[PDB]
């Protein structure tokens, strides 16, 4: 794990948007940001802000895509569902609560059970929340106001069960969960990125994409086939910095890698 954090003792990529001073208080880490090459762009913005392009999340393809990017804040709510709309992610996947050992990882974004918000252009119908064990599945109706015939199901899976200190002492409730959120994305035909996020969007966030990357591997080629972890966090890291921040993230990736190929 030590041998990359090193490979990062200085960045081979560029993260100029995220320090322009109106796109300031869009972030919950002023050091954490999204590269401008793979960074999401927010296209159709109130024409009364001068920058309505920005959010802090970034597009990551393994080279089914995935978008990370940090949890909600009171001012960034209706950028975020500009984004879902505009990429057209029909699942999310919550993987903080809304707060963590006293402390905000995310402000609520979505309205409760069958009643329906709106923010900014885009409005969202909770037409039904189930709640399983480890997770809470909320089915969303998204649609930007002024024109209905876009609305589309955007299925909101919330894990709750993460430890506030630490990683799961075992990876079943995440296997679960992400086998889930992945036949569910795999019946939506034509649906976009799946979101993943957490408070800063790198750390967890970076530990269920990575996962759910090597679990798709073993599904397409077997439980024989190679799984080179640090190869995978290498390239994902090179589309948004700092995936996985920790050494126990770090070793939860592999005890969960392994448990799923028990499975099988
Ligand atoms: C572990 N960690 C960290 C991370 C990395 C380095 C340091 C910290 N620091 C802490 O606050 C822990 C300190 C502690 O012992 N408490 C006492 C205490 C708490 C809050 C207070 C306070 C005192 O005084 C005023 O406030 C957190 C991040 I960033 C992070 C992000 C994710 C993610 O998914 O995004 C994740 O899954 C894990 C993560």
């Amino acid at each position: 794990f030590e041998t990359l954090q090193q490979q990062e003792c200085k960045l081979l990529y560029s993260r100029k948007e995220g320090q322009r001073q109106e796109n300031k208080n869009k972030n919950r880490y002023k050091n954490i940001l999204p590269f401008d090459h793979t960074r999401v762009v927010l296209h159709d913005g109130d024409p009364n802000e001068p920058v309505s392009d920005y959010i802090n999340a970034n597009i990551i393809m393994p080279e089914k895509s995935y978008i990370a990017t940090q949890g909600c804040l009171q001012n960034t709510v209706n950028d975020f569902w500009r984004m879902v709309f505009q990429e057209n992610s029909r699942v999310i996947v919550m993987t903080t609560k809304e707060v963590e050992r006293g402390k905000s990882k995310c402000v609520k974004y979505w309205p409760d059970e069958y009643a329906l918000k709106e923010y900014g252009v885009m409005r969202v119908r909770n037409v039904k929340e189930s709640a399983a064990h480890d997770y809470t599945l909320r089915e969303l109706k998204l649609s930007k106001v002024g024109q209905g015939n876009t609305e589309r199901t955007v299925w909101q899976y919330h894990f709750r069960t993460w430890p506030d200190h630490g990683v799961p002492s075992d990876p079943g409730g995440v296997l679960d969960f992400l086998e889930e959120v992945h036949h569910k994305q795999e019946s939506i035909m034509d649906a976009g990125p799946v979101v993943v996020h957490c408070s800063a969007g790198i750390g967890r966030t970076g530990t269920f994409i990575v996962i759910d990357i090597l679990i798709d591997i073993i599904r397409e080629k077997g439980v024989d086939c190679d799984i080179d972890v640090p190869k995978t966090i290498q390239m994902v890291r090179s589309q948004r910095s700092g995936m996985v921040q920790t050494e126990a993230q770090y070793r939860f990736i592999y005890m969960a890698v392994q448990h799923y190929i028990e499975t099988l």
